[PDB]
């Protein structure tokens, strides 16, 4: 369409190999994944442990490829509760190399288990919107529901 066949080039040429759950404390690996949970149009389910609930932060890693360059590849994501916008949280890559695979890490710090809601409550209910970006172009929205098992 009019925004650029660039955006679309980009998708075209992306790919989500894998990502990983980490306690960021230990580095015990809790999650792992290799679905392109970043393809859009469809509705993502994510089976995690109930147990990544009980760590004090997470370390996020993602492992992408792209044959396009960019030049501020960065994601903006919105957490929902039945529909309802509870956070939003922004990561920057920076630079992605032209037909480069790149780990990415992100740290993301918990809620007092007194204050974060309990497995059963938010298992199904929780929906993550993840915009992926080029600096101002939107590459691709994709959407994840959280079941917590
Ligand atoms: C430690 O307590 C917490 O912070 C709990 N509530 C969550 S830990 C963190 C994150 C997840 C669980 C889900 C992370 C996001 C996923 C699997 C999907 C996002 C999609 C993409 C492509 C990045």
């Amino acid at each position: 369409s009019a925004k650029d066949e660039r955006a679309r080039e980009i998708l075209r040429g992306f790919k989500l190999n894998w990502m990983n759950l980490r306690d960021a404390e230990t580095g015990k690996i809790l999650w792992q994944g290799t679905e392109d949970l970043s393809v859009p149009g469809v509705e993502h389910e994510a089976r995690v442990p109930k147990k990544i609930l009980k760590c004090k932060a997470v370390s996020r890693e993602l492992n992408f490829s792209s044959t396009e360059q960019m030049e501020k590849f960065r994601l903006e994501q919105k957490v929902y509760f039945k529909g309802q916008c509870l956070e939003e949280w922004f990561f920057e890559f920076g630079f992605v190399i032209p037909n480069s695979t790149n780990t990415w890490q992100s740290l993301i710090e918990a809620a007092p288990e007194s204050q974060m809601m309990p497995a059963s409550v938010l298992t199904g209910n929780v929906i993550i919107e993840t915009k992926f970006f080029d600096d101002d172009l939107l590459v691709s929205t994709s959407r994840v529901r959280l079941f917590y098992v």
